[PDB]
Order: structure tokens, then C-alpha cells, then sequence
């Protein structure tokens, strides 16, 4: 992890903004303008360790109601509504969860 070093802090700086409301996740869009599918596959390892705060290897909705505060700090708290609909996109094995190689994939087909 090491969300400015791995990644790009201005990137980060443009993708919190795109993540900044209540309901209106546009993962798609996030991963576009903090870069993401840019950077290495090896380096979305260390991407998905920064939302994971629990070091279990799978995000789910009692991290992923705050998940931006791994992106960088003014994170806030995401909608009830959000978390839901993130966890349902992000699971695309499922099993409830936001793992790695989904995320990285689930935001290609854009
Ligand atoms: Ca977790
Ligand atoms: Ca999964």
C-alpha cells in the first residue's frame, strides 16, 4: 500500500472528488482518474491492501461504508444506500465481497 507513492497523489486528489457524494459511486469513473488500470497489476495488489484495513483479504460493509479513507484523508462516510449497491457491482464472483482481481476488472468493463 501507500496511496501517493504506488499510485499518484494529484490522480488520488481527482478520485476522491469523484467519489465525493453520498450514493453516486462511479468506480468506472474513479479508477480512471486516479489512474488505476494505468498502473500495474502487481501494484492493484497494493491498491486493494489500503481498503482491506483489516488485512483479511476481502472488503465488505463495515470498511466499505468509509473504503476512501485508505484512497486519502476528507474520505467521509458513504450512503447506506452506496455500500449496498458497491458491495453487489464489486462481489462479481459472489461472495459478498470486494476482492482484488474483481476490483481491478469490474471497473474495465466500464
Ligand atoms: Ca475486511
Ligand atoms: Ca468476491
Amino acid at each position: 500500500m501507500s496511496m501517493t507513492d504506488l499510485l499518484n497523489a494529484e490522480d488520488i486528489k481527482k478520485a476522491v472528488g469523484a467519489f465525493s457524494a453520498t450514493d453516486s459511486f462511479d468506480h468506472k469513473k474513479f479508477f480512471q482518474m486516479v489512474g488505476l488500470k494505468k498502473k500495474s497489476a502487481d501494484d492493484v495488489k497494493k491498491v486493494f491492501h489500503m481498503l482491506d484495513k483489516d488485512k483479511s483479504g476481502f472488503i465488505e460493509e463495515d470498511e466499505l461504508g468509509f473504503i476512501l479513507k485508505g484512497f486519502s484523508p476528507d474520505a467521509r462516510d458513504l450512503s447506506a444506500k452506496e455500500t449496498k449497491m458497491l458491495m453487489a457491482a464489486g462481489d462479481k464472483d459472489g461472495d459478498g465481497k470486494i476482492g482484488v482481481d474483481e476490483f481491478s476488472t469490474l471497473v474495465a468493463e466500464s
